[PDB]
């Protein structure tokens, strides 16, 4: 029993973290096979980040203008390229600790573990959700760029995120491992608007099932609802619309608890309209939306 | 910016997790040098846990009755001994992945990372606080016993906790790495009272400092208090009394934010007496106490 925000064991990813330096700038890199991936803004100086011309800046750089360090040992760059917003520094030696890996571009509402790093060294690990507005609510300080997000499937590491910036509003933005930003963000020191964020409805319902499995049932009510009627309330409270796909994804949790998905929706409608009235669910005074149905199943089983 | 419950990277601990089987019972073990550490209840059957005589049960066990497996590598058990509530199985080979380590008995209020494991395989990592009543609020299922809690200092792993049981109340109990339980708990399937739990006051104040560093300052007030005055409110609200030692440990955060500790105490007093009025602090509608002043410094600067 007990329900916790749980990150994946980070060992397979720790062995891939390197320090990347280009002039005065030092950030983190991911060494997989003979390639080191890192944010391309590593090639920018203070007077460049307002509107950098990355193609021009990268031309002024040579393979030897990048110092890559894995622990104490220095790696040698034999070819540099730019793929969207990521720099790919090809090194002469393959990382012997390269795990079985995949690059995946996750969907909003999905979760992953962040291995926060500083100077190529892992500092901590925590679980994040990709918000519906494509930002993440992380914990990042200067030097944390190049830190990655990932999921594990048995022995396969699926890398899905690379940290690129903290927006002026304190929220975090980054790319997939092909350098494509999640959301409308760009790699420049400019005020950028994140969309209106919404609550991940299917994740709140999954967490309500996690609470039922762990003994917290006070919120289960005599009322019920329809999918279209529930969405009327959800739209008022800035919750993302619930589809039949979301109901289907919730099927295994519904079966384990004996609680119909629409009945759990009925309980959630009353929690939104009437609030929690100073009560807690799984140790929280707010409705939690950063656990997917898969996160609940794998933690409870 | 941002504030999160952050665990230590678990790689150095993953290389130490093994599977330990004794008859039908399988749980996790910790392999450091040529010793495998695990809960002594591994030698019990379902109908032994009511009141086991561990010394008598262990006498019926020989080295070959313990099957120890690190991945697919089978370890050969050449010695066995019981130290308090842990079994120490001597194996014929040193773990090549043994990191630099220490065994520590943490104090109540201190935090640590838990690497939850099943069948000797790691499944997740999360941070826990050793509650003032010596329980932890974790996430453990059947098969999780033998999972460890730890802290990392540079390259050194300080193992502080081994999981042994979930009480009927749903909370978790275990030992340090010398097999001494935290709290009054025993390793038997019996109803056991965890005392009244109290809130770690120094940790709540540290998190209020973390909130101010992150821009959350609505709760800051034009009031001040004294140590004894604050403590009359802390005793009313089941918060542990604040001492000058806690004040001193908060020193760095007070210096960084420019907010005196007794002034932060006055804000906490107003929050205890008036609630949060439906507002949030660092993404929470509750006062948080599972972050120490060290956890705040490591994250807010580091
Ligand atoms: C990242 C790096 O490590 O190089 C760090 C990251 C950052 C900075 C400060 C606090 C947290 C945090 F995650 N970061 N944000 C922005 C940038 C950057 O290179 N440029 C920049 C500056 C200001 C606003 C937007 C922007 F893109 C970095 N660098
Ligand atoms: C642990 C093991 O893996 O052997 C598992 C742990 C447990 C059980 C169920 C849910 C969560 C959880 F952490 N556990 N709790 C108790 C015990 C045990 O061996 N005996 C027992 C049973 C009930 C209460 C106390 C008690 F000691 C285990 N074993």
């Amino acid at each position: 029993s007990g329900f916790r925000k749980m990150a994946f064991p980070s060992g397979k990813v720790e062995g891939c973290m390197v320090q990347v330096t280009c002039g005065t700038t030092t950030l983190n890199g991911l060494w997989l096979d003979d390639v080191v991936y890192c944010p391309r803004h590593v090639i920018c100086t203070s007077e460049d980040m307002l509107n950098p011309n990355y193609e021009d800046l990268l031309i002024r750089k040579s393979n030897h203008n990048f110092l890559v360090q894995a622990g104490n040992v220095q790696l040698r760059v034999i070819g540099h390229s730019m793929q969207n917003c990521v720099l790919k520094l090809k090194v002469d030696t393959a990382n012997p600790k390269t795990p079985k890996y995949k690059f995946v571009r996750i969907q909003p509402g999905q979760t992953f573990s962040v291995l926060a790093c500083y100077n190529g060294s892992p500092s901590g690990v925590y679980q994040c959700a990709m918000r519906p507005n494509f930002t993440i609510k992380g914990s990042f300080l200067n030097g944390s760029c190049g830190s990655v997000g990932f999921n594990i499937d048995y022995d396969c590491v699926s890398f899905c995120y690379m940290h690129h910036m903290e927006l002026p509003t304190g929220v975090h933005a980054g790319t997939d491992l092909e350098g494509n930003f999640y959301g409308p963000f760009v790699d420049r020191q400019t005020a950028q608007a994140a969309g209106t964020d919404t609550t991940i409805t299917v994740n709140v319902l999954a967490w309500l099932y996690a609470a039922v499995i762990n003994g917290d049932r006070w919120f289960l009510n005599r009322f019920t609802t329809t999918l279209n009627d529930f969405n009327l309330v959800a739209m008022k409270y800035n919750y993302e619309p619930l589809t039949q796909d979301h109901v289907d994804i919730l099927g295994p949790l519904s079966a384990q608890t004996g609680i119909a998905v629409l009945d759990m929706c009925a309980s959630l409608k009353e929690l939104l309209q009437n609030g929690m009235n100073g009560r807690t669910i799984l140790g929280s005074a707010l409705l939690e939306d950063e656990f997917t149905p898969f996160d609940v199943v794998r933690q409870c089983s």
